[PDB]
DNA sequence: GATATC
DNA sequence: GATATC
């Protein structure tokens, strides 16, 4: 869940 | 480092 | 299960 380095 | 919503 | 980036 966090959008950090992927996005979800 | 830098991590939490589906 | 479902994950990558500066
Ligand atoms: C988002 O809350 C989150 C938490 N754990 C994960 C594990 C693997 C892929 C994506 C994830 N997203
Ligand atoms: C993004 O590429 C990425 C990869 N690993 C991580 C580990 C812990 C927190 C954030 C992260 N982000």
């Amino acid at each position: 869940x966090a959008x950090v380095x992927a996005x979800v």
